[PDB]
């Protein structure tokens, strides 16, 4: 069971500023991800096996489907896979380039096939003992940059 903090910066090509958010995450080896945005507005994303639910503030949660938010499902899959050493699943959907060692590594992912290669240009992961950075670039010049820190395993 793994938990940490994140800072997210979303750069959308047409907006005149970047959107910054932050919070915490919790992974179990049971297959669950809790992604809790704490700033600037509270939101919760919870992934269990094949189910993703979203809660905005105190509103009722809603169930997200793969057809509606594909990058969200893809990011969750890659994120969980990296923490468990699951390059097999990543490879089913992505070309993988591993650069470096344990003191420092960078993994470049590019999607293998359509339709994922129409939506994602590349995903870059960097880390040492744990992932430190994830960057998701779409095919429309938008980028999401995530920094992970204060990771603990108890």
């Amino acid at each position: 069971n793994i938990s940490g903090k994140f800072i997210q910066i979303r750069q959308i090509a047409g907006l005149n500023s970047s959107l910054k958010s932050s919070g915490t995450f919790k992974l179990t080896n049971d297959g669950s991800l809790l992604w809790q945005q704490q700033s600037p507005i509270k939101t919760t994303m919870q992934m269990s096996k094949n189910k993703l639910t979203q809660t905005i503030m105190d509103n009722p949660p809603t169930v997200l489907t793969r057809d509606d938010q594909p990058i969200v499902f893809t990011f969750t899959s890659v994120f969980m896979s990296v923490f468990k050493g699951d390059t097999k699943t990543i490879s089913e959907f992505f070309n993988i380039n591993f650069d470096g060692n344990t003191q420092n590594w960078t993994i470049t992912l590019t999607p293998k096939s359509s339709p994922l290669n129409k939506a994602i240009k590349e995903i870059i992961l960097k880390g040492n003992r744990y992932i430190t950075n994830i960057d998701v670039a779409d095919t429309q010049d938008n980028i999401i940059k995530i920094e992970l820190f204060d990771i603990t395993t108890n």
